[PDB]
């Protein structure tokens, strides 16, 4: 249920995509399979389509980082109480800042954030965005617990950093190090232009993730933190889940158009960085449309 979404942005693939898979298989089986008790190795094909003009020598590190990230976020999203989610997010941020850990769950996260090849300002950007991702996870869980009714607008604002689109855009500088300088410059000199690209990105990918969820074990629901159910409540006329899905699909396309328009203005500043952003969006949607 919920339809495939056709991104405006091509799903492009690194030429060593095969090596990316297998590195992921072999790395997972050695470093995550023991503790994880999985769709985790699949982040090989994914990194290869997120960073298709990236430097292959950075992709194995990025794969490990992203497998660890996905693993821990599954911890976070599955937690039912603020006390446990707070412990996990604080430990994530400690590790992201290079605090040593002997918790194997965090071993690959530490490898990635302490990679000596990071551009130093790029690394600071990535840590700060991971904090924003974590702050949104914490806020969304408070919402579902308190069963608080918010608007779609309020939700999407909270949700944007928690889609990790912005984090993946920051690691463009790691995976495609010829873009580190341009990444730093846009944040220092053109922050508002940057946010005009990042904000419709997070909104569209947020809507897409929420659309692709619904039901499995017995009742995920998430009635207060899934944009489809949020709109059901906010609509000024009664709408069922089906009609609600249709509307948010239309909103996906509207937010992607708004992102496209922004990327035209980013490309005059940096053609390379604009194209790398397209490919992160295009590969994310491409990879997601295995539904
Ligand atoms: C990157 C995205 C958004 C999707 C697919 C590509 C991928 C596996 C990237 C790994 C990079 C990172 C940091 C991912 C971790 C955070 C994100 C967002 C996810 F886990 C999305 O997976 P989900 O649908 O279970 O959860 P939710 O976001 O709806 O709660
Ligand atoms: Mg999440
Ligand atoms: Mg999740």
């Amino acid at each position: 249920t919920s339809p495939r979404l056709a991104s405006l942005f091509a799903c492009n693939r690194h030429e060593k995509f095969r090596e990316c898979v297998a590195y992921a298989d072999e790395s997972y089986a050695e470093s995550l399979e023991p503790v994880a008790i999985s769709r985790l190795a699949k982040l090989g094909s994914c990194t290869a389509v997120l960073y298709p003009q990236g430097d292959f020598d950075r992709l194995p590190a990025t794969i490990d980082g992203y497998m660890a990230f996905l693993f821990l976020d599954d911890l976070i999203d599955n937690s039912t109480d603020m006390s446990y989610i707070s412990e996990i997010t604080s430990r994530f941020m400690s590790t992201a800042k290079g605090t040593p850990t002997d918790d194997k769950r965090f071993f690959l996260l530490s490898r990635f954030f302490t990679d000596k090849r990071w551009d130093p300002q790029n690394l600071v950007l990535a840590i700060e965005e991971a904090q924003r991702f974590m702050d949104g996870a914490l806020a969304l869980r408070a919402i579902e617990i308190e069963e608080r009714i918010i608007t779609v607008e309020e939700y999407l604002d909270i949700r944007v950093p928690n889609t990790a689109m912005g984090f993946m855009f920051r690691v463009i500088g790691f995976a495609q190090p010829e873009l580190a300088e341009d990444l730093n410059r846009v944040m220092a000199e053109k922050p508002d232009l940057w946010d005009r690209v990042e904000s419709p990105s997070g909104k569209s990918v947020g809507i897409a993730l929420d659309l692709f969820k619904v039901n499995g074990l017995h009742a995920e629901v998430c009635s207060y933190t899934n944009v489809v159910k949020i709109w059901q409540r906010e609509s000024p006329v009664a709408i069922d889940l089906g009609e609600a899905i249709k509307f948010m699909v239309s909103e996906f396309y509207r937010y992607e158009k708004e992102m496209a328009e922004a990327l035209e203005e980013l490309a005059e500043f940096s053609p390379g960085l604009a194209q790398a952003v397209r490919d992160v969006q295009g590969g994310t949607l491409g990879w997601m449309n295995a539904e």
